[PDB]
């Protein structure tokens, strides 16, 4: 390579240890402003900001190709712009006109396929062990899923875009009564503005019959302005849009919760302060109330960090490698080759030649990587347990003494990774204090190796004299030196670990409660080492050691004199045992006046949450939180696996060598002076909020699927009829205790409810009662004996749910005085958990979710793994240029988790899950939210009222088969049943071959009578339905389809799938559905029916000579096709006043209504003194809404400017209290 010079690597050398002082920072002139250096980046990149909002429901409208003209249609210049791209688009001619999902939102980037009228994900939800060409039906199912989560997500947030101002005497007098003042250049269309414009009089006539009601106001353009209470701008304008009510509603939960949250960007300086040193000021720049921005949400942190810890065990070497690169910016502990381990003239003595073999064995050097380390791990989070460095000692020389003193130092600077290793430190104790006092060594050993702490309060000691292992740091077992209990006889072991106490104070996190930040606890306390010593003579800290080596220099004095070693040998020992008084004076200076101001701002940041010590070795443990589940394992946080971060685990004791002895410090040289670096705020800010920003968008398709879902889980019950004339469903419901013990009982210990009540068979109804009105779920426990005939009255009403040990005679355990209870009369059925259990936020029990749940096919665990990952692949997170860098280091697996009903509860250390306390753990860990923010349970309730729509849910169910004539065709008209048919229900017992006349045919018999009909042509008439179509044979399904035709025949098939187009007539049908595939198919295949509105048909001619054929038509709908149907036929007929069957449009379609205070969408009163009707509570589609935006004064969510200035002296900051 280069290597140079060694002339100029010698001089190398001379340069690195003799360093010097520059950089005066003086200029120094006037500036009358504000003397701006940093900016600031937003604390969430939450919302975009387009300026057109598109909605979730548009217009669409299918032309027939006579009557139509296919020109623009031209009005005046100042009414194109408004009326304009409505009039050409209910141009005369318009024969259907349907409401669907927008394409241009839901778009191809998404995977939704909206081209065959519902929504269709590929591979999302795909039936497992069915043929290979039935996983189309699924995809409605799957489809609904990326709407639900397309809104769910939808974080937009609208700006005023290129708005107008008309004149208004440029606009007629009937579009100046409804124009606000002002409209966007995008006006949508709304059949609203067709009133005196459109050609068609009937329709001109239901418009202006509707608008002239009291009901509804049509209105376009300003309604609301918010003048700010300052400035005197307007912020907050609403625009009365052409929008469909899902997407206004959505847009304004955005800014209802932007404007009325009332933290401005000036609260920015809040989460400076906690990344800087303390007592640092931030000036100006006083922006106020005209820069809003969302409060950084202190639940959803602190809820994905909790599955970030669990998912991914190597988080902890990312908080740490944050924390290292704030130890390593500070240039506070630099290292220097110039060792000082002994004084002068003892290394070449030769009576210490014994100890200088046992101070430099165990000094390492000063590598720079590891000190700037040993500090990060100590406010960092632990998640994985840290284990000791292995050392070797035999304890044989009073010169051994040395191993002890690493332990001393290592208990003072580092007294949170002490804690952490506290046991395996007494693995090697228990060999010094054997070996040196074997007299009080078992007396010690008698009491205990370990001890645990009982409810009570008190030390149950153990009494097995057992090496400790870094498991059980874990369990309830503590080391036993550590309890600061005296024992009578062992007053010298008890002695000497009072000398491993800390001394230091307990911080609350001050500035990290203000910034609003993701912590842990309750109250987050840290664990800081050293008090700041401003203004002491004698250092209060270095005394401390002062007292330590007094009180080992009696130790290694007696052990040396019980072996009549040398005076030399002794005496060489006390001087070194003072040079390391000499030593620690010069560097406790600066470790209470420098350190101690870094280690109380590294306790502020927001991804060191946890609480690290407390300042009792005796009591203290690590607060043991587990991501549990009931259809799983819990998986604990801290959680020892050995899973490195490339020596992380590994704490090294012989670092506190280099740090007493040869690392200078920049206040132990005063003669300079160094000019204290302040760390800038930037730097470890955008590190924790990149992180903070990748982990709470990473388990986003784990959340949605396990939302859905969450009900999912299933009992097995048994229903007992007690009386006569019931259905499959009353009776006393009763199912297993193993049933119970899986899956009701865990999901009670999560509600937070108490047990429920053993009834013994003399339980009255007000107890049972007693446990329904307390445990929510209705499920009693049986205990034994009989229950009363009284009680069984009280079971049977309210279904509450029996749970027996086992099914062994069950009508004995009942009092049955009506005798019709018996052990074979039951229905084995299922029961859903989210049946019987309610919560705000644990289940959800809604009923839109109810409904796809029964659309799902049979899942499993493996189905669940699949539609994660396949939503991960269409939304492709934000990811920053930091945030690359963490994905790529956890950094892939996230599946050996089940995320069912997952919550998050403590533990005991024996291994049982707690239940919810009030008192200890946080308010963030009650009900974990699906893991999901506090936006998207809002705007998923507006998503849950967009997929029960009725007008969007045309996935159709149902086929009817009859051979009627097509003369009047229309998508409306099921065809009615005749009057004397007889209801058949299929199966495969009623056709059979049999020999008829000189040939085999298929033999149909007719259940009612048992006459066997060969022949297709002589069957009576039979309305035939089909519930199964599996397993049956294609010369069946022949005859079938044949005796449609011959014997007039009509066959149901309910368990089939399709779509359906409404054709116009000048298209005509484009492609046909064989009957060959309506009858041999697989169950999941969803088929394309073309039905066509022949409504505007051309009339022909009286004069025409006739045709020969007829138009027949072989399959029809069981069900309403059309429902997205708003307008049908816009002509206008020559004869008659209004065309037959063709529809105006429903009034709420044109009802803006005002705008709630909350932010809720509301309808025209229909009279004075009447709140109007909102819009989520109806199933009324409105396409004119209006929308809180933001104007040109806002800019929500830039960089905003301030000033940092440094402190003083970094003496001269105040730690505690504050």
């Amino acid at each position: 390579k280069k290597p140079p010079t060694v002339v100029q690597s010698r001089t190398d050398v001379f340069n690195e240890q003799f360093a010097n002082e520059a950089l005066h920072p003086m200029t120094k002139v006037i500036f009358n402003g504000l003397d701006v250096n940093t900016e600031v980046q937003p604390l969430s990149d939450d919302f975009k900001q387009i300026s057109d909002p598109k909605g979730y429901l548009t217009y669409s409208v299918k032309y027939e190709d006579q009557f139509t003209k296919k020109d623009k249609l031209r009005a005046s210049e100042a009414d194109d712009r408004i009326v304009g791209p409505t009039v050409n688009l209910f141009k005369y001619g318009a024969a259907v006109v349907n409401i669907d999902l927008n394409r241009d939102f839901f778009d191809t980037a998404t995977g939704i396929d909206l081209t065959k009228g519902i929504p269709l994900v590929q591979d999302l939800l795909v039936p497992i062990g069915v043929t290979a060409g039935a996983e189309q039906s699924a995809e409605y199912v799957s489809g609904l899923l990326m709407v639900l989560f397309k809104v769910m997500t939808d974080n937009r947030l609208v700006i005023v875009g290129e708005t107008t101002t008309p004149m208004s005497n440029t606009l007629s007098t009937v579009v100046n009564n409804v124009l606000r003042t002002t409209y966007h250049n995008n006006v949508g269309v709304n059949p609203a503005l067709l009133r005196d414009f459109t050609q068609v009089n009937w329709l001109n006539r239901d418009i202006t019959n509707m608008l002239q009601q009291a009901g509804t106001k049509y209105g376009l353009g300003l309604t609301e302005t918010r003048l700010d209470y300052v400035r005197l701008v307007k912020t907050i304008v609403g625009h009365a849009l052409n929008i469909d009510h899902f997407a206004a509603s959505v847009l304004n939960i955005n800014l209802r919760a932007l404007m009325e949250a009332n933290v401005t960007a000036d609260d920015r300086i809040k989460a400076l302060q906690a990344h800087s040193m303390i007592s640092t000021q931030f000036h100006g720049p006083n922006q106020g109330a005209l820069r809003p921005e969302l409060a950084f949400d202190h639940d959803h942190i602190i809820r994905c960090l909790m599955l970030a810890a669990a998912n991914y065990p190597r988080l902890e070497g990312i908080i740490v490698q944050i924390n290292t690169g704030y130890v390593a910016s500070a240039n506070v502990i630099r290292p220097v080759s110039e060792k000082r381990y002994f004084p002068e003239n003892l290394e070449q003595n030769q009576s210490a030649a014994r100890l200088v073999s046992a101070v430099k064995a165990r000094a390492s050097e000063a590598d720079i990587s590891s000190i700037h380390l040993a500090i990060a791990r100590e406010v960092s989070p632990m998640f994985n347990v840290h284990e000791l460095k292995k050392i070797a000692e035999s304890f044989e020389d009073p010169s051994s003494i040395v191993v002890v003193l690493e332990f001393i130092l290592f208990a003072l600077f580092f007294p949170t990774e002490f804690n952490r290793i506290k046991g395996d430190i007494q693995n090697v104790l228990l060999l010094f204090f054997s070996r040196w006092y074997p007299v009080e060594y078992g007396i010690f050993i008698q009491r205990g190796a370990t001890y645990t702490i009982n409810a009570a309060g008190e030390f149950e000691f153990s009494g097995r004299n057992e090496k400790w292992d870094q498991s059980l740091y874990l369990s309830e077992h503590f080391p036993a030196l550590f309890s600061d209990v005296p024992l009578a006889g062992a007053n010298t072991i008890i002695a000497i670990m009072r000398l491993f106490t800390p001394q230091g104070f307990l911080r609350t996190d001050d500035l990290a409660i203000a910034a609003n930040f993701p912590r842990a606890s309750r109250n987050p306390q840290t664990y800081i080492p050293y008090t700041n010593q401003r203004g002491t003579v004698t250092n209060e800290f270095a005394s401390r050691f002062r007292t330590i080596v007094a009180t080992l220099a009696n130790v290694v004095n007696e052990r040396a004199v019980q072996d009549d070693m040398q005076k030399a040998t002794r005496s060489c020992t006390k001087q070194w045992l003072r040079h390391l008084e000499t030593q620690f004076d010069n560097i406790a200076v600066a470790h209470t006046d420098h350190l101690s101001v870094v280690y109380a701002t590294m306790s502020n940041f927001m991804l060191n949450f946890t609480n690290n010590f407390s300042g009792n070795h005796a009591t203290f443990k690590p607060d043991q939180y587990v991501i549990t589940s009931p259809e799983g394992s819990y998986k604990p946080i801290i959680e020892r696996q050995g899973e490195t971060v490339d020596g992380l685990t590994i704490i090294d004791t012989s670092i506190v060598w280099p740090i007493l002895c040869q690392c200078t410090y920049p206040l132990v040289r005063q003669s300079i002076m160094e000019e204290i670096v302040y760390p800038d705020p930037s730097t470890t800010l955008s590190q924790s909020l990149s992180v903070a920003q990748v982990l709470s968008k990473l388990t986003l398709p784990d959340a949605f699927i396990n939302m859905i879902l969450s009900g999912g889980d299933s009992v097995v019950m048994r229903t007992y009829q007690t009386e006569a004339d019931d259905d499959l469903d009353e009776g006393i419901r009763m199912t297993t205790y193993d049933q119970y013990l899986s899956h009701i009982r865990e999901r009670l210990h999560i509600t937070n409810v108490p047990d429920p009540i053993y009834i013994t068979g003399a339980s009255t109804p007000d107890q049972i009662a007693a446990s329904v009105q307390a445990t929510h779920v209705a499920v009693v426990l049986y205990q034994s004996g009989v229950i009363n005939g009284s009680a069984s009255t009280y079971l049977r009403e309210n279904e509450v749910l029996v749970v027996m040990p086992d099914y062994y005679d069950v009508v004995s355990r009942f009092a049955n005085a009506n005798l019709q209870m018996n052990n074979n009369r039951y229905h084995e059925s299922v029961l859903e958990i989210a049946d019987i259990f309610d919560q705000a936020d644990f289940i959800q029990t809604s009923d839109a979710v109810r409904q796809l749940r029964a659309l799902m096919p049979t899942l499993s665990t493996s189905q669940i793994r699949h539609a994660i990952e396949r939503i991960a692949q269409i939304t492709d997170v934000d990811s920053t240029d930091y945030g690359k860098l963490t994905l790529r280091f956890l950094g892939t697996l996230t599946r050996s988790l089940k995320m069912q009903n997952a919550q998050i509860r403590r533990i005991r250390p024996d291994g049982t899950v707690l239940r919810y306390d009030d008192q200890i753990d946080i308010e963030a860990f009650r009900w974990s939210r699906y893991f999901l923010d506090e936006l998207r349970l809002r705007r998923l309730s507006v998503g849950l009222r967009l997929i029960t729509n009725p007008r969007i849910a045309r996935r159709f169910d149902g086929v009817r088969i009859m051979y009627l004539t097509d003369d009047d065709p229309d998508p409306d008209f099921v065809p009615d049943v005749p009057e004397g048919y007889v209801a058949v229900q299929y199966a495969h017992r009623l056709f059979s071959s049999s020999l008829a006349n000189k040939r085999n045919r298929v033999t149909y018999t007719h259940p009612p009578t048992g006459m066997a009909y060969p022949s297709p042509t002589g069957r009576p008439h039979v309305h035939m339905t089909i519930n199964e179509r599996a397993g049956m044979s294609k010369l069946v399904a022949d005859n079938i389809i044949a005796s449609v035709i011959k014997s007039n025949w009509v066959v149901d098939i309910h368990d089939i799938e399709y779509t359906a187009e409404v054709m116009t007539p000048s298209e005509g049908y484009t492609q046909h559905v064989d009957a060959e595939s309506i009858m041999t198919a697989p169950k999941g295949k969803l088929f394309h029916l073309q039905f066509m509105d022949g409504l505007l048909r051309p009339e022909p001619s009286a004069f025409d000579p006739p045709a020969s054929g007829e138009d027949m038509r072989l399959i029809y709908p069981l069900q309403p096709i059309s429902v997205a149907r708003s307008m049908r036929a816009i002509v206008n007929h020559n004869e008659v006043d209004r065309p037959r069957g063709a529809v105006a449009p429903s009034s709420y379609e044109m009802d803006t209504g005002t705008l709630s205070r909350n932010g809720d969408l509301l309808y025209s009163p229909v009279a004075n003194g009447q709140v109007g009707i909102p819009k989520l509570e109806v199933d009324h589609i409105s396409f004119s809404n209006v929308v809180s935006m933001m104007t040109a004064n806002i800019r929500t969510g830039d960089d905003m400017a301030v000033e940092r200035v440094n402190p003083d002296d970094v003496r001269a900051i105040n730690i505690r209290n504050a």
